[PDB]
């Protein structure tokens, strides 16, 4: 036991038998990669530099516009996902990413699938 895989990592073992990088063609892919994330369970595992505790999150599925895309007011500023992950000293690899739209269905959360792992118990 003990696998929990990080979403990257489970991709590319799984569900392509390939490298994730800056070559990813899975980032509008996640359109189609939905219907396999639907209903799961992800830990999500905060970045080295947040120092925050991992929460698990039930996947409902994925938010409709990436990383690089969404924005929310903070400081009165709108800033991205990926820049504010940016800002916490974390450079997102892939935040073109559609987000992964978790938390709850009233109130969506959208996290870099990245820093999300499936846990071992829900395959």
């Amino acid at each position: 036991g003990a696998m929990a895989m990080p979403m990257i990592e489970y991709l590319e073992r799984f569900s392509l038998k390939a490298k994730i990088n800056n070559t990813t063609n899975l980032d509008y892919s996640r359109r189609f990669l939905e219907p396999f994330l639907r209903g799961i369970n992800v830990v999500y595992t905060p970045p080295q530099s947040f120092q925050s505790a991992p929460r698990v999150y039930r996947v409902n599925g994925l938010s409709r516009a990436p990383a690089s895309s969404e924005t929310f007011e903070h400081d009165g500023k709108k800033v991205t996902i990926a820049s504010y992950f940016h800002s916490r000293n974390y450079p997102l690899k892939f935040p073109q990413l559609h987000c992964l739209n978790v938390g709850s269905s009233i109130k969506s959360i959208l996290l870099p699938i990245e820093l999300c792992s499936i846990e071992e118990g829900q395959a």
